[PDB]
């Protein structure tokens, strides 16, 4: 049925993640948001690269199976994959390692531990994708403080989520077509479900950060419609760093 902007169910963030990434592990199936590099990070690294200090370690923050965080690495010389997906990180150790590419645990809703990260390494930049729209609103603060702590003031953060207007895309889907696309039903089978992002968020969370750089544009997934193009949702992306 149809998706809804306020009404999600509750979940256990933690525990759903790893439930769709051990399920992929397992068997092998498609990832909706897992596009190849020249459609995804590609598009975002001259958004924020003439931005960041590469000094600076470079977080690739809920970096999943990890497709973007290759590329990251073959940039920047230090580059560390956080997720709290243990099953996410067992594909990307698999798939997509190199010499400069330490993969850890961390749960964002647990700002401990990024605390603990941040006294290990110091200020480090990050890139974010698709890290915060599918994060339910109740919990949402927690995952700012987790950034906060691992940004400090000297690093900055590229993220790209899904923006005003995806609730509406996916519905437009479901009513043109009859059922929402096959990949996002599967993850929506672990009770997680697509957001919004937005500037006003930006604020909301991030009160105490400058915004250096924003815009909107397209979200690429792995979804073909059937005249052959894939599904895009609206995005919203930004570069901020501590005022
Ligand atoms: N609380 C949390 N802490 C850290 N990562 C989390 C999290 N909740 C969900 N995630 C991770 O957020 C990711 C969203 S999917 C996007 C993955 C990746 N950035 C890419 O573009 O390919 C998943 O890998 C999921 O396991
Ligand atoms: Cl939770
Ligand atoms: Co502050």
């Amino acid at each position: 049925e149809k998706l809804s902007a306020i009404k999600k169910p509750d979940i256990n963030v933690a525990d759903a993640w790893e439930q769709y990434w051990n399920k992929t592990l397992v068997n092998s199936t498609p990832v909706l948001w897992d596009a190849n590099v020249e459609r995804a990070v590609v598009v975002d690294l001259p958004r924020f690269e003439l931005l960041f200090n590469p000094e600076l370690p470079l977080i690739d923050f809920a970096c999943g199976n990890g497709t973007q965080t290759k590329f990251l690495s073959q940039f920047f010389p230090r580059v560390i994959g956080l997720d709290v997906s243990k099953s996410a990180l067992e594909i990307a150790a698999k798939e997509n390692t190199a010499a400069n590419i330490s993969y850890r645990l961390l749960d964002g809703l647990v700002p401990e531990q990024a605390a603990q990260i941040h006294s290990e390494i110091g200020d480090a930049n990050i890139y974010m994708r698709t890290g915060f729209h599918h994060i339910p609103v109740e919990k949402r603060e927690l995952l700012g403080q987790s950034l906060r702590i691992l940004l400090g003031k000297q690093g900055a953060m590229y993220l790209i989520e899904l923006g005003t207007g995806c609730i509406d895309f996916f519905n437009s889907l479901l009513e043109k077509y009859g059922q929402l696309p096959y990949e996002l039903l599967l993850v929506m089978e672990h009770g997680i479900r697509p957001g919004i992002f937005t500037a006003e968020d930006i604020e909301l969370y991030f009160p105490d950060f400058e915004i250096l750089s924003q815009g909107e544009g397209l979200f690429q997934s792995i979804h073909k419609l059937p005249d052959g193009n894939y599904a895009t949702p609206p995005a919203f992306w930004a570069v901020i760093k501590h005022r």
